[PDB]
């Protein structure tokens, strides 16, 4: 799909990516998690594109073979979700990649 070529595009020419709900805590934890970091993430808000989120969120599940948000990409690379972000960062492999 299009959509596909086009989440490819995204993650590739932006640092960071967080596809999100805007409701969601994990979301936000994350978020504040990069702005610590001095890091100002690309930011898509799955619950706020109309009919297009849920289809955006399925090529993300054949992508990554994750259906929860956050969806995050640091360097073109899928991470996976909020504990998986926090795991990175605990362990310098979150600020290895971003210096890199
Ligand atoms: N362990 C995940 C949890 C994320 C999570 O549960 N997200 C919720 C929203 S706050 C979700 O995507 N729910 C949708 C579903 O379960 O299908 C993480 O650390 O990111």
């Amino acid at each position: 799909s299009r959509m596909e070529e086009s989440i490819r595009k995204t993650v590739t020419e932006n640092t960071v990516v967080i596809y999100s709900k805007t409701w969601c805590s994990y979301c936000t934890e994350v978020k504040t998690l990069f702005k610590r970091l001095g890091v100002q993430p690309l930011v898509v808000e799955l619950d706020q594109l109309g009919p297009q989120g849920p289809q955006l969120q399925k090529v993300l599940e054949r992508l990554t073979g994750q259906h929860t948000v956050p969806n995050v990409f640091v360097c073109g690379k899928h991470i996976g979700g909020c504990t998986d972000t926090v795991k990175l960062n605990r362990k310098g492999d979150l600020e290895l990649m971003l210096a890199e």
